[PDB]
């Protein structure tokens, strides 16, 4: 029993964090295979950053301008590439620690672990979602550019996130590992400002069956509701629209405790209106939304304490 | 910017982590050099952990009744004996992966970081504080057994805890490397509770510090406060009283923020004595205590 934000074990993503220089600048890159993937910002000066033209930035380099370093080992670089908002550096070794790996796009509500990494080196991981806004509440530094976000189900490495930036609000925001950014944003300096976010309802549902699988039901009532009753009041506390998909998802979590789901939409909207009167709900005062369904059944026993 | 319950990297761990089998227990140990490290406890059955006796039970079993897998391999075990609540299982091959790492023993209040295990391998990474009473608030099912708990100081791996046992408020409790416990348990099948636990004091004030660098500050107040003082409102609250050690360990956040330590304590007594008014701190409706003066630092400036 307990319940806790887990992050996936870290190792087969160290293995793949070097640091890459241009110029003055230096950030972290993901070394996979023949491939360093690192924020194209990174051939950016002070000035650029306004209006960056980054062909034409990128146009001005000779692949020797790229200092990649593994470890203690300078790497070699023998070609470059941008996509979308990444560079490609084509390096003369194959990383020998190259995971089981893919990139997936992921959609707000997900989860992830986050590598926080500092000149190739990696400092802690911790786990984050991807807000309904297109940001994340991350932890991260100066430097901290080209640290990943990913998941491993399996023995396979998902990579999601590379960071890119963090927004005046103190969230942070980057690209998939095709270099698409998550959400409006630009690598860029402009009025750019994460929108209003939300919470994510069908996490909280998630984790508030969580608590039942962990021996908790004070905050059930005698009520159901309709799914369109339940949205009309949810947005009313900026919680997001939940769907026919996110009832579908949490099917299994309802088996497991022989709780309907609209039965639970009910214990949420009470929770809403009453809050907590001093108790808590595995461990928390503020009801959590960064735990997924899939998270939830990862995490807890499938033996309910009845 | 921002503040997250961080874990260090696991990797260093990861590769030390093997299943353990002796008649249908299963658990984790920790491989380093040529020993793998075990709760004793995979010993008994049952009937046995009622009342085990372990130098018997022990004494009984041939090396090839422990069958040790690291991933795909066998490691054939040629020895085995018993440190306190761990056994020692030396074995045919030294790891590879070793890392640089030693055992220390960690005070109530200091904080690490478990890689929860199942089958000898690695699942979850997160950070946990050992609590006043000896207990941690983990997140283990059964299989867990054998899990470690450690913070990394250089390259070299600091480990300072072993997973036994859940207790009935669903809480857990463990040895250290050399297998003492921490906290008034054993390991059997007895009557076992958690203590009345209390806050960390010390980790309260390191978390504000946290909140005021972070730009949370609506907390903060003209008053000061003396440690005498301070230490009758701890009392009262359930709350570790605060000594000058602790003052002196918050120096440098004192200075960084130019709060000093008394100054923030008076923040802490009126949150204490008035609660939040509905306001958070770093996210948080109630206040944090398993982030260490060191683990804020660590994180607000490395
Ligand atoms: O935001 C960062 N770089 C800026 C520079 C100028 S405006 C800008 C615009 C686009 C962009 F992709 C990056 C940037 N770096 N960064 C990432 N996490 C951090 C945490 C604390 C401080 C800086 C941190
Ligand atoms: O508590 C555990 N084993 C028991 C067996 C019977 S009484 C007992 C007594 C002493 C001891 F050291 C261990 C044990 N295993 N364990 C560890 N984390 C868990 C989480 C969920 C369920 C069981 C979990
Ligand atoms: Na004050």
């Amino acid at each position: 029993s307990g319940f806790r934000k887990m992050a996936f074990p870290s190792g087969k993503v160290e293995g793949c964090m070097v640091q890459v220089t241009c110029g003055t600048t230096t950030l972290n890159g993901l070394w996979l295979d023949d491939v360093v993937y690192c924020p194209r910002h990174v051939i950016c000066t002070s000035e650029d950053m306004l209006n960056p033209n980054y062909e034409d930035l990128l146009i001005r380099k000779s692949n020797h301008n790229f200092l990649v370093q593994a470890g203690n080992v300078q790497l070699r670089v023998i070609g470059h590439s941008m996509q979308n908002c990444v560079l490609k550096l084509k390096v003369d070794t194959a990383n020998p620690k190259t995971p089981k790996y893919k990139f997936v796009r992921i959609q707000p509500g997900q989860t992830f672990s986050v590598l926080a990494c500092y000149n190739g080196s990696p400092s802690g991981v911790y786990q984050c979602a991807m807000r309904p806004n297109f940001t994340i509440k991350g932890s991260f530094l100066n430097g901290s550019c080209g640290s990943v976000g990913f998941n491993i189900d399996y023995d396979c490495v998902s990579f999601c996130y590379m960071h890119h930036m963090e927004l005046p609000t103190g969230v942070h925001a980057g690209t998939d590992l095709e270099g698409n950014f998550y959400g409006p944003f630009v690598d860029r300096q402009t009025a750019q400002a994460a929108g209003t976010d939300t919470t994510i309802t069908v996490n909280v549902l998630a984790w508030l069956y969580a608590a039942v699988i962990n021996g908790d039901r004070w905050f059930l009532n005698r009520f159901t509701t309709t799914l369109n009753d339940f949205n009309l009041v949810a947005m009313k506390y900026n919680y997001e629209p939940l769907t026919q998909d996110h009832v579908d998802i949490l099917g299994p979590l309802s088996a497991q405790t022989g709780i309907a789901v609209l039965d639970m939409c009910a214990s949420l909207k009470e929770l809403l209106q009453n809050g907590m009167n001093g108790r808590t709900i595995l461990g928390s005062a503020l009801l959590e939304d960064e735990f997924t369904p899939f998270d939830v059944v990862r995490q807890c026993s499938g033996v309910t304490f009845q």
